[PDB]
């Protein structure tokens, strides 16, 4: 079971790291490694187990900030609920297109690696189409817009050594773009 200890801390070189994309088939440590990381996920979610094991709730998670410098995600995004809800586990996800249109969380982001809040905003695209394979090895195409697309793309950028405040702006952190979308998490 992860828990908090296996989550490295900003500052660790692994996290600035470009993550190496993995060889399909994955190796059954790796499966078990992606697996663990939505475990992750639905743990921290869950009331009761993450007062237990002191979880921080997450909707995301990248090997990367487990010390694994691969090209794996987890992604688990509750429902709203308009019945949209988003179980992904993700091996070398790409995104091939993306809006023009910006969107935005108007309370900025988090990070299960940052212990500090930071404050600005963080644009990312509304709208992206992410390639990707499953725990399989299967392919997977998703269409996302708004609040997971955002989600995503902090997911990805982890493995690209991006983290959510080097979007920052920092003169005007809480100034929105022009026509940049707010979402409401
Ligand atoms: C937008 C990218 C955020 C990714 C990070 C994890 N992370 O560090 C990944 O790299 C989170 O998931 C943040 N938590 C929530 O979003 N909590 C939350 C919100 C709605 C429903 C249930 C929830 F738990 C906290 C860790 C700040
Ligand atoms: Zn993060």
């Amino acid at each position: 079971m992860l828990t908090m200890k296996d989550i490295i801390r900003d500052g660790h070189p692994t996290l600035r790291q470009k993550a190496a994309e993995l060889e399909l088939p994955l190796t059954k440590e790796e499966k078990e490694t992606l697996i663990a990381m939505r475990e992750f996920l639905v743990n921290s979610q869950d009331e009761e187990i993450a007062k237990r094991y002191g979880l921080r709730s997450g909707v995301g998670l990248a090997a990367p900030q487990i010390n694994i410098s691969k090209r794996m995600i987890a992604v688990l995004i509750p429902d709203d609920g308009s019945g949209k809800s988003y179980d992904y586990m993700l091996v070398n996800p790409k995104i091939v297109s993306h809006s023009v249109q910006e969107a935005y969380l108007p309370t900025g982001e988090g990070c299960l690696s940052v212990d500090d809040n930071v404050a600005g905003l963080v644009h990312r695209h509304n709208r992206i189409t992410i390639k990707a394979k499953d725990i399989e090895g299967n392919d997977i195409q998703l269409r996302l817009k708004g609040y997971p697309a955002i989600v995503f793309q902090h997911e990805i950028d982890h493995l690209n050594g991006v983290m959510f405040y080097d979007h920052i702006d920092k003169d005007h952190p809480l100034q929105p773009h022009t026509d940049a979308v707010e979402v409401l998490e």
